């Protein structure tokens, strides 16, 4: 199956099978995502940053590597990876990864 993410107009696809890997997280869990589905369009939309979004799927693609694009900064991609409830585990390995 087929899934369109739509990040402020940028469109992220995948397989569901790629988000369910991690059901603890909101694009993993049904119900938490299912509120941000888009009728008309049949697709997810969030109104939210752009360039941290690669960073949020391919943590799903690569089996839960986190990693901050170069190009956003440290204050914006932190506030993202709270939304998208990535989890305490990942939010460490992050913060180890970045210093603090």
């Amino acid at each position: 199956e087929r899934v369109v993410i739509n990040v402020s107009g940028l469109r992220f696809e995948t397989q569901l099978k790629t988000l369910n890997q991690f059901p603890d997280t909101l694009l993993g869990n049904p119900q938490k995502r299912n509120r941000y589905y888009d009728p008309l369009r049949n697709e997810y939309f969030f109104d939210r940053n752009r360039p941290s979004f690669d960073a949020i799927l391919y943590f799903y693609q690569s089996g839960g590597r986190l990693r901050r694009p170069r190009n956003v900064p440290l204050d914006v991609f932190s506030e993202e990876i709270k939304f998208y409830e990535l989890g305490e585990n990942a939010f460490e390995r992050y913060r180890e990864d970045e210093g603090f």
